[PDB]
Parts: C-alpha cells; sequence; structure tokens
C-alpha cells in the first residue's frame, strides 16, 4: 500500500541504499516509528507495511538525503528530505512517495491509484 | 532501450493517454520521426524501439502535454514538452525519460541504467 | 539573510498569503520557533530574522501548502513542506528557499550566497 | 515582458553566463529568430524584447543548459532545455520563464502577470 521511490538527478540514476524512515503521527502529535529500510538497485523501497497495518492518519517519509549525498563525495545543502501527507480510505488506494534529488534541491511527488 | 513515463502533479497520478512523439536528428539538421505513441493508464510508453534501431544521435521526446490538459478541461501553459539528448553507447544501456507535469510548469529527468 | 520565495504551478503566479514557520534547533534537540511570516502579492516572505539573530544551527522552515491549497478551496495531498537545513556554519550566508506548488507535489530549491 | 531565470540546483546558486535564444513561430511554420542574451550573475536575463515586438504567437525559449554544464567541464544529459508557449492572445502579459537545472534533470515554470 506504501512505496518509496528515490531518483537522483545529478548522475541519472536510481539513488541507491538510501535510509527511509516512515513515522505516524500519535494522539499527543508526536511522530511514532512506524516502517523503515534502504532503497534497493532499483531506489526503490516495498514492503514498508501492509493493508492492515495502514490505516488512516499523518505519515511522515523522512529520506536521509545528506548521508546518501555524502557518500558519493558531494555537499548538500538539505538534513533531509521530508515528505508528511495524509492516507485517507476514500482516495485510491496504493501510494507511492516519489523523490528526485539533487545537491540544492528536491522535487517529490505522490502517485496514488486503485 | 527507451520508455516514457509521465505522471500528473495535479491530480497525483499516471498521465493517461498522453501523445508522445520522438524524433531522431538528421544528417541535414531536420527531425526525422522515430516512434510515437500514447501512454498507458500507468503513464508509460513502452516499445518505442529496439536496440538495434535505436543507435547514438541526437533525439528529441515531444510530450503533448497541452491536449492532455484541454482533455481535462485545464488550461494549460505549454504548447507540449520538448525532451532534448544524446544517447550514448558507453552510457548505460536503458533510457527512462520521465516527466512531472502541472498546468504552468514541468519537471523531466532521466534513468540512465544497464 | 533568509528569504522565502513560493511559486504556484497550477495558476502560473507567486503563491500569495503561504503561511510559513521557521523553527530552530535546541540544545535539548527540540525545535523552538524561530520565525513566522506570510507571503506577499509577489509570493515572496522578508524580514524573518536579522544576521545577529540568524546564529548558527539547524533550521526548518515548514510552508504550510495545505492551508494554501484548501484556502482556494482544493484538496492537496501533503501536510506542509518542510525544508531541513544547516545555516551559517561557515559564517554568516544569505538564503533563499524558494518552492513550486502543485496539489500532489512540489521542489524546492536553495539560494545560498556569500555577501 | 519576457524575462528568463535560471537556477542550478547542484551549487544552489543562480545559473550564470546560460545563453539563450528566444524563436517565433512564423506564418511559414518556421521557428524565426526573434531575441536572444545570456544570464547575468543573478542568473537573470531581461532586456530580450519590448511591448511593442512581443506581438502575439508561439515563442519557443530555448535555454543553452549543456553549454553550461559542459563551461563547468561536467557532462550533462540534455542538449538544452526548450519551452514552448503561446503568448499574448488574451493581450499583454508579463512573461517569466524559470527554469532549475541539474545535469540529468530540469524544471521549469512560468509565471504569467497582467500588468
Ligand atoms: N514509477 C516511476 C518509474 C520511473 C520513473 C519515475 C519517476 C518519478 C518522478 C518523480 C519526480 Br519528484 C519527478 N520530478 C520526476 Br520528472 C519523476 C517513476
Ligand atoms: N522569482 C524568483 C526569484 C527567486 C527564485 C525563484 C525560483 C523559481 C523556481 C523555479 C523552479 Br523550475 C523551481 N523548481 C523552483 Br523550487 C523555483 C523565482
Amino acid at each position: 500500500p506504501l512505496m518509496v521511490k528515490v531518483l537522483d538527478a545529478v548522475r541519472g540514476s536510481p539513488a541507491i541504499n538510501v535510509a527511509v524512515h516512515v513515522f505516524r503521527k500519535a494522539a499527543d502529535d508526536t511522530w511514532e516509528p512506524f516502517a523503515s529500510g534502504k532503497t534497493s538497485e532499483s531506489g526503490e523501497l516495498h514492503g514498508l507495511t501492509t493493508e492492515e497495518e495502514f490505516v488512516e492518519g499523518i505519515y511522515k517519509v523522512e529520506i536521509d538525503t545528506k548521508s546518501y549525498w555524502k557518500a558519493l563525495g558531494i555537499s548538500p545543502f538539505h538534513e533531509h528530505a521530508e515528505v508528511v501527507f495524509t492516507a485517507n480510505d476514500s482516495g485510491p488506494r496504493r501510494y507511492t512517495i516519489a523523490a528526485l534529488l539533487s545537491p540544492y534541491s528536491y522535487s517529490t511527488t505522490a502517485v496514488v491509484t486503485n
């Protein structure tokens, strides 16, 4: 129900081995850990959650862009890229959070399909 | 060897049934038709060419964004989106041209892999 | 030393009256409110801070994109757009944080200049 | 009435000394040269045309991104970035064509205002 795809605008490639952490907003307005992983060779992270666990709520997808750039020997601007959104049941069911990274910039979009 | 993927930033969806025309630059500096199609339900166009036909050269991928927006009853800015690039054999072999569309803006990137 | 510029990719216009909240990470790892404002008719927000006040640190610029889209009567995807960065750690710089907004997407960039 | 602004997503800076060529589609469907220039130290190019000269038509703004990246000794993907649009067809407008450049990617947006 939740996939993350990360691309590198400098090299024209998937962004491989990027750490991604997903959080769900709690009752008390704190962010609790939900799911995490590292992007694959294709820049994707699947298997984060199941339909059962992925209930409506506010989620945060934190992409560790700073470590990615440092590993390539490049100095970046951002600490991370943050994507914060509400999951809504009356919308389509599958969510892809995509991000396109540069050292001083990033783009993100949502592809929400049935 | 050549794929095109188009996404809609307004609706958060693949951009379906978008016309795409690919041209190769000729000897005489004109653009000759090479391949075309319409994006699928997943916003993708595959099957444009074969390894045999896709030789080094300058290519132009023209995405008919104006018709896409008009079909959705939205007034757009651009006539089309143009992506012009050199195919180079010493680089990886598979090229994905991706575009993310809004009515007054678009993003494009290349994912070139082996 | 800190300016924010926001554009609307749907309308082809500045994004006007966008709320922006800036935080700075404290010693204790909490996010302390630092400054806030709204974009002008030109999509810009100046006057957030001073060179004296804008010390080294980790800053978070939260752009209230959901409130913007909803005020236009549109239902967007994201809650906000958050831009988090270390500033002034090699001395004072001038930062422009720019953002380009669509209902299901945004991009952001930084322009950093050394006065 | 026509301005071009270019930023560099790698450096976090204006994209300086970027060549830009503007064409206008002629009666005979050819692209006629209209104006040209280079971005300044601020990444901007003004002075391309006048309200008198900038009549209705289909315009192409070609941003010479390959020449920019190569002048910095980098091998980029795209030949250029081309922005094609109808202008002034409901009367005179002011157009800003903005672009944000990376070696394998770019984004472009338009800001259109009615003076
Ligand atoms: N599923 C799939 C497969 C291959 C490529 C993509 C690209 C997504 C994507 C995201 C952002 Br953000 C921008 N700006 C761009 Br242009 C493209 C998606
Ligand atoms: N007028 C003005 C002054 C200073 C900065 C800007 C930035 C514009 C801009 C264009 C694109 Br294309 C993207 N993706 C992003 Br983000 C921002 C505009």
